[PDB]
Formats: C-alpha cells, sequence, structure tokens
C-alpha cells in the first residue's frame, strides 16, 4: 500500500531550483547528508543517556558509504535516531518551509547553493546528483518506512518490507547518468576528506 503526497509549494520550488540551476559544485550533497547522519546519531546518543533502552535497537553509532556501480546507487547508511512517519509525511516539510524561503531570498541576495545547509534543507541538495532518492528509515516505536521521490512535485511513503535496519536512516541516491563519478572510491574519499573531516562518528567507505 503506497501513499502519494504533494510537496509543499515552497519545497517543490526549491527542488526545481536545485534541478534546473546551472551549478558545477555538485559534490556538496555528500557533506549535507553526512551532516544529517551525524545530527541523527547525536540525538539517539543524547536520548540514550536518560533512556538507555533506546539503544536496544543497536548500540553501534556509525556511518557507512556504499557505492554500487551495477545499480548506479550511492547509499549513505547511519544508525541514528531515524524518522517517524509524521517526520516524513508532514512535519519535516513544515519546518523546511521557513528555511526554504530564507534560502531562496539569500540566493537572490547573492548567496551560493553550497550554503543550503545553513537553512536546514541540505537534504534536497541530493537532487544535484540523483534522479531519484529513496529513504529507508526506522525510528524506535515506529515502523520501517520507505520514502521516495523523483521530484516533479510528489513523493511516496510506504511501510518497508525489505531488510530490517534495527534503527537509523538509509539514503539511496539513484544517480543521474552523468554523475557516476560519485561511485568512484577515489572521488568519494576526496570529498569526505575535504568537507567531512571532523565528523565525530566512524565513516566507512565501502568498496566493490
Ligand atoms: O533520520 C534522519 C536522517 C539521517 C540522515 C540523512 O541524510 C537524512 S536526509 C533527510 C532529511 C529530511 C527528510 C528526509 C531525508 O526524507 C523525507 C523527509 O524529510 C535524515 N534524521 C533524523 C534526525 C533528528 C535530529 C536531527 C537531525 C536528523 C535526521
Amino acid at each position: 500500500e503506497v501513499e502519494t503526497f504533494a510537496f509543499q509549494a515552497e519545497i517543490a520550488q526549491l527542488m526545481s531550483l536545485i534541478i534546473n540551476t546551472f551549478y558545477s559544485n555538485k559534490e556538496i550533497f555528500l557533506r549535507e547528508l553526512i551532516s544529517n547522519s551525524s545530527d541523527a546519531l547525536d540525538k539517539i546518543r543524547y536520548e540514550s543517556l536518560t533512556d538507555p533502552s533506546k539503544l536496544d535497537s543497536g548500540k553501534e553509532l556509525h556511518i557507512n558509504l556504499i557505492p554500487n556501480k551495477q545499480d548506479r546507487t550511492l547509499t549513505i547508511v547511519d544508525t541514528g535516531i531515524g524518522m517517524t512517519k509524521a517526520d516524513l509525511i508532514n512535519n519535516l516539510g513544515t519546518i523546511a518551509k521557513s528555511g526554504t524561503k530564507a534560502f531562496m531570498e539569500a540566493l537572490q541576495a547573492g548567496a551560493d547553493i553550497s550554503m543550503i545547509g545553513q537553512f536546514g534543507v541540505g537534504f534536497y541538495s541530493a537532487y544535484l546528483v540523483a534522479e531519484k532518492v529513496t529513504v529507508i528509515t526506522k525510528h524506535n516505536d515506529d515502523e520501517q518506512y520507505a520514502w521516495e521521490s523523483s521530484a516533479g512535485g510528489s513523493f511516496t511513503v510506504r511501510t518497508d518490507t525489505g531488510e530490517p535496519m534495527g534503527r537509523g536512516t538509509k539514503v539511496i541516491l539513484h544517480l543521474k547518468e552523468d554523475q557516476t563519478e560519485y561511485l568512484e572510491e577515489r572521488r568519494i574519499k576526496e570529498i569526505v576528506k575535504k568537507h567531512s573531516q571532523f565528523i565525530g562518528y566512524p565513516i566507512t567507505l565501502f568498496v566493490e
């Protein structure tokens, strides 16, 4: 059973700008997603201090980068706090409306797309390199969900019957055909070293 939702108008406009604007410095998507993982890991660690049972779904706190040339996917997996259905369906888009307008206005004022994370909407930089983004996520006391969007104004949510994750978030980037450099070991390593050097969790770059 698949539910289809419309993006808020401001978010659809943001995704169209990210897809249509000429901007060569696309590699910033990876820093934004690793930062979101790091924040998610921070939060489950923080909450586990007053409720240790929140780590019953997994004590290890890490980030995995997994390229797959055959599927043309780059997957970023973390064991952070995960997202609820409400996070996916309504609540994150609500928060993102304010930051989106501010980011739009800053871009008109001379800001650069690489500043997107200062407005809380860095996730959408995934569309610099991906034609479709699939997000698998598991929050404690909620189901495992698959969120998915190829832009165009809509996204889907379904309960996910794939491999159980325990807890956390998996962002699957289905790369555009001219963006396969982000499947190369040397390129991913260069980007992580340049932009994600001080992340406070082990980042493992898988190879094939
Ligand atoms: O679970 C996550 C997570 C982890 C790694 C990521 O790259 C992303 S990207 C992303 C962002 C927004 C979305 C979306 C994907 O999909 C559809 C709805 O809104 C999210 N949390 C949870 C959590 C709690 C506190 C602070 C920061 C965070 C982040």
